[PDB]
């Protein structure tokens, strides 16, 4: 089957994972403290997309914080690393204007949970198929 395993038990605050899943790369980031307020203090009206983009809820989500990450502690994004612009990978690293990802092939900059803010981007980075199994591994797909 092509569900795949990954072992996040290693991974810090600030940091994210990257991992390869159907020929593309998926980011794994274990929000910081500052990474999840940021997130939960943007209204929904400020957004660009406000849908979730998230294949694990209802499609027609709203992109609140609480509908991006896996957990309701909101620490764990995990997300398709495909600009939906034209696929480039967004750098992170608390990159661009948003505290979250920049593209740097056309411009487009993403916020700490993934949504677009700024540039040509139609969409939120979209959440693919992802659920903890237990305290330590995420199944993706
Ligand atoms: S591919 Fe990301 S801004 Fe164009």
């Amino acid at each position: 089957l092509a569900s795949i395993f990954v072992d996040v038990s290693s991974v810090e605050p600030g940091v994210q994972l990257t991992v390869k899943f159907l020929g593309k790369p998926i980011f794994i980031r274990r929000r910081t403290e500052a990474d999840i307020e940021l997130g939960r203090s943007v209204q929904l009206g400020q957004l660009v997309d406000t849908n979730a983009r998230n294949a694990n809820i209802d499609a027609g989500a709203e992109a609140t914080d609480q509908n991006r990450t896996l957990d309701e502690a909101g620490e764990w994004l995990v997300m398709w690393g495909v600009c939906t612009h034209l696929g480039c990978v967004p750098i992170g690293g608390v990159s661009g204007d948003f505290g979250g990802w920049f593209c740097p092939c056309h411009g487009s900059h993403f916020d700490s949970a993934g949504r677009i803010r700024k540039g040509p981007a139609p969409e939120n980075l979209p959440i693919p198929l992802a659920k903890f199994i237990d305290e330590t591994t995420i199944q993706l797909g």
